[PDB]
RNA sequence: CUGCUGUGAAUCUGCCGGGACCACCCGGUAAGCCUGAAUACUUCCCAGUGACCGAUAGCGGAUUAGUACCGUGAGGGAAU
RNA sequence: UCUACCCAUGGCCAGGGUGAAGCGCGGGUAAGACCGCGUGGAGGCCCGAACCCACUUAGGUUGAAGACUGAGGGGAUGAG
RNA sequence: GAGUGAGAAUGCAGGCAUGAGUAGCGAUUAGGCAAGUGAGAACCUUGCCCGCCGAAAGACCAAGGGUUCCUGGGCCAGGCCAGUCCGCCCAGGGUGAGUCGGGACCUAAGGCGAGGCCGACAGGCGUAGUCGAUGGACAACGGGUUGAUAUUCCCGUACCCGUGUAUGUGCGUCCAUGAUGAAUCAGCGGUACUAACCAUCCAAAACCACCGUGACCGCACCUUUCGGGGUGUGGCGUUGGUGGGGCUGCAUGGGACCUUCGUUGGUAGUAGUCAAGCGAUGGGGUGACGCAGGAAGGUAGCCGUACCGGUCAGUGGUAAUACCGGGGUAAGCCUGUAGGGAGUCAGAUAGGUAAAUCCGUCUGGCAUAUAUCCUGAGAGGUGAUGCAUAGCCGAGUGAGGCGAAUUCGGUGAUCCUAUGCUGCCGAGAAAAGCCUCUAGCGAGGACAUACACGGCCCGUACCCCAAACCAACACAGGUGGUCAGGUAGAGAAUACUAAGGCGUACGAGUGAACUAUGGUUAAGGAACUCGGCAAAAUGCCCCCGUAACUUCGGGAGAAGGGGGACCCACAUGGCGUGUAAGCCUUUACGGCCCAAGCGUGAGUGGGUGGCACAAACCAGUGAGAAGCGACUGUUUACUAAAAACACAGGUCCGUGCGAAGUCGCAAGACGAUGUAUACGGACUGACGCCUGCCCGGUGCUGGAAGGUUAAGAGGACCCG
RNA sequence: AAUUCCUUGUCGGGUAAGUUCCGACCUGCACGAAUGGCGUAACGACUUCUCAACUGUCUCAACCAUAGACUCGGCGAAAUUGCACUACGAGUAAAGAUGCUCGUUACGCGCGGCAGGACGAAAAGACCCCGGGACCUUCACUACAACUUGGUAUUGGUGC
RNA sequence: UCUGAUCGUAUUGGGCCUCUAACCUCGGACCGUAUAUCCGGUUCAGGGACAGUGCCUGGUGGGUAGUUUAACUGGGGCGG
């Protein structure tokens, strides 16, 4: 939940942190763990892409099985619910029946000890990973894929959920979390719930020292910088700009999303904003 | 005459040239390939010549010279 | 090889204070809220060396120095 | 025929004046004397004093340098003066490793990158790879020696890899020993072709009743004069619909013949299969990890002391009572304590890119013990009849020789247990290595002792917070790590000092002005000035006492005020420690208590002295109000540190996923090993209260009715 | 008012005296709501004003010590430089004279001091102008990358 | 044959619907391969004559680039 601090100085005061309540341990699986290195915003040519990554807390990868596919009719049980840095939300460690061990995203819901099955015949409780086709239409899930067998894509992140609006022929309708409406294959799998902590939104950072450890470095207005560097730079007092807003590369505000793209054929609408 | 993109022919009353283009004359025979000599040049060696220099000149360099020395480096660069 | 940011891997940070959550004991109640006292040892917390800066001032100003020196000054478990 | 004429280009090269025998001669330590050498001495050697550093200006290294090191010479250049001296010049010498730092071991970021993809060409990325320590793994310590090296040589004692022989154990295949095992034929039940059996579903062909009537027939009524035409009914035909009854097929479920599978009689525990040791390039464990915080248990060091050796320091007092100097010794191998960590046997199972007795998971049983096992500080033993040492001898640069005691306490780490434990949230490298598991090799091979051997390449001198590196200089600047004595003190601050090291390269004088850097000051006390700039002041410990306002934490060390030296008494006390003794035992590296001994406050009472008792050094000025920015942060290296930038918070716009966005001609990358509670952009900037009107202008978003509009189609007309 | 030209606006407070400061007034030259508006505890080597304490900052300076300066010994530079046995006054002149005129004053040579002049030194004025650059802006001109429109090629079949 | 209305057989463009065989897939699964998230191949599932890419064409285009932006003037600007 949210554990707010007490403003013992002037830092500390607004801040809030995450309780952790649902963590049952704090020691990753040996096996299931890769390195990870910071690229601090940089691409293979060392230029800076992105801007406002680096610094950061060193992390580890922890293996996410969003694949699930292979186990059919083999239970899982729920061993642990540890804590992810990558991904917004927890993890789950399953323990298969097979002594395959298996990290997914935890659910809502979902506490230590529970039973869940992957396959075909697998009853709609939370936690259970099945293919769109079997299920009842209406229900809320979650890391949905795109194409069948191409991983879970959507709907990953803390306290979210897609709403499974219904079947018509090959084309299952879902409505995304961004409120808007796309087609997918009825082939491609699902798992039922929402996702867990729903409260990571309320987290109020508090000082520039802790966005720091999570990898933000600071950001620069344009208005501020010479016009040299930004459009909107220059002026000799402060200013709007004086300009229509854009990017520090010139480019001016609006849609974005690229016409032609195949996709385009599946998809019901575009999210509506400030309606 | 020639590049790329399209369209796309005829085999000798054929086809291409004769400064848009058309006729008549003349010339030639595309879309296959080789080919010496006459012309250009001197890192390098031999033999010379000079109304060229003669040591602040002549090569940056007659003396340890691309050395000493300067510069992270590309590079610069003496004096005797 | 200066400087700006990043990445990997190491090291450093004398000494002193303050006393967060949590936990415990007593109170308080129907059970709470809540109130003492204990542990406990949080923090871009406080005082202050190493260290990092460079606020004021005096001197230097063909300098000891192509940017220093002396007095004081700021940060000093952290965006170090 | 001219490279033909110079006074001037802040002209170029060289030589030389003027300033001028002038400024300077490089800190914040400081030198003096006697002797010595020598042509010559403020500066060089020795001696005796004095002074300075002492978390350094001492000791040892990395980087960098490259002979600067040692001996012997030198003394025109260099050294800011001289010079016999030198870090300068000349000659020779000097660097010794199985273990220390690296390579032959391992990988991180990153580099390169066979094929490869992309790119007119040049090239851009990148897979397998292979490199790349600042990290991981891996075996040594004390003492001595030379003019110069030493964890390298030597002495003593270890450890780690390999190789050969010899000996003894115990195993092996051959022989055989255990364990098991499945295969076929033969006696049987439910899967299950196939004809049915049972139950139900449905309706072609449809039997019947009713209504609706393509059209036809027309009886009756209305209608225009009559027609056309409308209505009521029936005869039927069925573009038709509805309710009841049966046959046929169909599907489904249930038992059953075929078939098979499962079960058990014969064999065939016979022909099979495995088992000594090696064992992966394969599987699994481990390796393997943040930051903070103590508490605890230890030692190193230091301070005392039993004991040992010694001195009389021409002064008033002090012969042992006083004083000075000793009061040492490693790795390793034993031993396994404080601390910390751990459930274990049996069955099944294919999940672990084949197989696994291993790992995982599921079952079970058996365990709450100080049981067991691993780990591990230090105590103790050995290492050590040795080595070292305070001194004492004579010889004298020096050589060498002898060598006492070598107990018990206190204090105490930032070091060790500890890569531990406990919290916290920001969730904290990899690979080799070592342990195992089989695949696989295998007739031979393991284990111990003894003996004999092999152990490679590079660094190794000297400087290293500096006159040896970077700074053009023998330059007040810069440069990472490791050691950390004493008395005061909270302390690695400061003061004084040990060990050790220096006095650092111009001097000698002299009361000038003036300048700098320190010092003191009658009376007044900001009158100074742009401005209390600069000084002065405050300053420590322990008590007392503290306001407005407040986001309830703060403000606050608010303000304001008191005590502090020495001596004695309380006190043979209080607290810490802990020995003898005592008590207790599961008798051990035990527990409990502890007279003595050592250490140390705090306080109360009484004295004593001074101008002053935080006596030096060290060490907050405080209070009221206003603007700006919430805050810690950041910034114009070399005139600007702020009211600027950042910020946590806010709202909007974009982005549905090799996304948007950016880098690239592309491939590809980052975004993100993320997925709308996420990511990019823009403005605002904690918190509180709030955020009004305008869509004409110009943007953005959406929309096509028109109006305008390219190439492509179209070739009427016209011309040759 | 970090915005108010007129302006030291007008009143009140503080001072013996206040162009600054605090509090109001509103006649806002030319405030105003995320280029945010109005507040705000804590914080500031920020700016502004007042007070206590304390003082050589001052009335008004004095004295002392070191390091320079000064003397002697040794070494031994620099920027600068048309010349030279280089006065002053009133004038004159490219309009500010050591150097010209008329006068007045002054023995030769040093040493220590001070800074009025030498339009002193330094740096081919940074201000201003003119010419030339550069870099920045945009509904200046013209282009190009990027982004996009339709045609055509890669490109085919059956249907309406 | 003409003022004109039509069918069916042709030609030829326009829209629309589908299909699969070009083409596309950072969808799967095997293989090259002992080791590869590279790359290529086979196959499966999808899209599908669209898209992408050429050539032609119209836009948008301070994102970048080259440049221009007068003179007189009782200094220049403003004015004229
Ligand atoms: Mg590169
Ligand atoms: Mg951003
Ligand atoms: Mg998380
Ligand atoms: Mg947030
Ligand atoms: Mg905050
Ligand atoms: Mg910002
Ligand atoms: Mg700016
Ligand atoms: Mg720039
Ligand atoms: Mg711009
Ligand atoms: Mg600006
Ligand atoms: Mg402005
Ligand atoms: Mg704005
Ligand atoms: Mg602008
Ligand atoms: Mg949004
Ligand atoms: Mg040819
Ligand atoms: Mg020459
Ligand atoms: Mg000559
Ligand atoms: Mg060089
Ligand atoms: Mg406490
Ligand atoms: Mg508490
Ligand atoms: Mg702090
Ligand atoms: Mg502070
Ligand atoms: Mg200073
Ligand atoms: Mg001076
Ligand atoms: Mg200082
Ligand atoms: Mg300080
Ligand atoms: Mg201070
Ligand atoms: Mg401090
Ligand atoms: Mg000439
Ligand atoms: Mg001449
Ligand atoms: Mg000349
Ligand atoms: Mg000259
Ligand atoms: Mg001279
Ligand atoms: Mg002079
Ligand atoms: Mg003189
Ligand atoms: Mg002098
Ligand atoms: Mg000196
Ligand atoms: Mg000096
Ligand atoms: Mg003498
Ligand atoms: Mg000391
Ligand atoms: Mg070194
Ligand atoms: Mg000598
Ligand atoms: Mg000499
Ligand atoms: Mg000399
Ligand atoms: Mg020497
Ligand atoms: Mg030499
Ligand atoms: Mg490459
Ligand atoms: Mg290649
Ligand atoms: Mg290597
Ligand atoms: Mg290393
Ligand atoms: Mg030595
Ligand atoms: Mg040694
Ligand atoms: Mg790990
Ligand atoms: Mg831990
Ligand atoms: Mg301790
Ligand atoms: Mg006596
Ligand atoms: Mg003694
Ligand atoms: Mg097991
Ligand atoms: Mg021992
Ligand atoms: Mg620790
Ligand atoms: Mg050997
Ligand atoms: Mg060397
Ligand atoms: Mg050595
Ligand atoms: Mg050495
Ligand atoms: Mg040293
Ligand atoms: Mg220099
Ligand atoms: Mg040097
Ligand atoms: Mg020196
Ligand atoms: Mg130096
Ligand atoms: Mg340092
Ligand atoms: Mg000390
Ligand atoms: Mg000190
Ligand atoms: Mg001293
Ligand atoms: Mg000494
Ligand atoms: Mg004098
Ligand atoms: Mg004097
Ligand atoms: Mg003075
Ligand atoms: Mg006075
Ligand atoms: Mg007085
Ligand atoms: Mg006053
Ligand atoms: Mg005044
Ligand atoms: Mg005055
Ligand atoms: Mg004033
Ligand atoms: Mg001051
Ligand atoms: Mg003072
Ligand atoms: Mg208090
Ligand atoms: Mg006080
Ligand atoms: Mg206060
Ligand atoms: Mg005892
Ligand atoms: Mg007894
Ligand atoms: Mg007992
Ligand atoms: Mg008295
Ligand atoms: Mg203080
Ligand atoms: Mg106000
Ligand atoms: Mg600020
Ligand atoms: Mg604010
Ligand atoms: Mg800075
Ligand atoms: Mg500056
Ligand atoms: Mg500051
Ligand atoms: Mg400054
Ligand atoms: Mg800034
Ligand atoms: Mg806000
Ligand atoms: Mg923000
Ligand atoms: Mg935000
Ligand atoms: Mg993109
Ligand atoms: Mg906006
Ligand atoms: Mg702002
Ligand atoms: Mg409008
Ligand atoms: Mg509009
Ligand atoms: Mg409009
Ligand atoms: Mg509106
Ligand atoms: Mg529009
Ligand atoms: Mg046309
Ligand atoms: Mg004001
Ligand atoms: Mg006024
Ligand atoms: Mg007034
Ligand atoms: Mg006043
Ligand atoms: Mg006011
Ligand atoms: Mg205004
Ligand atoms: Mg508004
Ligand atoms: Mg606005
Ligand atoms: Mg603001
Ligand atoms: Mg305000
Ligand atoms: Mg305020
Ligand atoms: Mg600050
Ligand atoms: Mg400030
Ligand atoms: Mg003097
Ligand atoms: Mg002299
Ligand atoms: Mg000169
Ligand atoms: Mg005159
Ligand atoms: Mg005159
Ligand atoms: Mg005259
Ligand atoms: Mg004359
Ligand atoms: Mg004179
Ligand atoms: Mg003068
Ligand atoms: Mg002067
Ligand atoms: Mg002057
Ligand atoms: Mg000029
Ligand atoms: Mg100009
Ligand atoms: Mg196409
Ligand atoms: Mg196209
Ligand atoms: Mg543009
Ligand atoms: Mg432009
Ligand atoms: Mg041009
Ligand atoms: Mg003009
Ligand atoms: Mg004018
Ligand atoms: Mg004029």
């Amino acid at each position: 939940g949210i554990r707010k601090y007490k403003p013992t100085t002037p830092g500390r005061r607004g801040a809030s942190v995450s309780d952790f309540a649902e963590i049952t341990r704090s020691t990753p699986e040996k096996s299931l763990v890769r390195p990870l290195h910071g690229k601090g915003g940089r691409n293979a040519h060392g230029r800076i892409t992105t801007r406002h990554k680096g610094g950061g807390h060193k992390r580890a990868y922890r293996v996410i099985d969003f694949r699930r596919h292979d186990k059919d009719g083999v239970n899982a049980k729920v061993a642990h619910i540890e804590y992810d840095p990558n991904r917004t939300a927890n993890i789950a460690l399953l323990h298969y029946l097979d002594g395959e061990k298996r990290y997914i995203i935890a659910p809502q819901g979902l506490k230590q000890g529970d039973v869940i099955e992957s396959g075909a015949n697998a009853d709609i409780k939370p936690g259970n990973n099945l293919p769109l086709r079997n299920i009842p239409a209406g229900t809320v899930i979650h890391a949905v894929e795109l194409r069948p067998g191409g991983g879970a894509k959507l709907a990953r992140s803390a306290g979210v959920s897609i709403q499974l609006l219904g079947k018509e022929g090959t084309y299952a309708a879902l409505r995304m979390p961004s409120g808007e409406i796309r087609r997918v294959d009825v082939r491609c799998r699902a798992t039922v719930g929402e996702v867990g902590n729903a409260e990571q939104s309320n987290i109020n950072w508090g000082k520039a020292g802790r966005m720091r450890w999570k990898g933000k470095r600071p950001t620069v207005r344009g208005v501020v910088m010479n016009p040299v560097d930004h459009p909107h730079g220059g002026g000799e007092g402060k200013t709007s700009g004086g300009r229509h807003p854009v990017s520090p590369w010139g480019k001016p505000e609006g849609r974005t999303r690229k016409p032609n793209k195949p996709s385009d054929k599946l998809i019901v609408r575009r999210r509506r904003t400030g309606k």
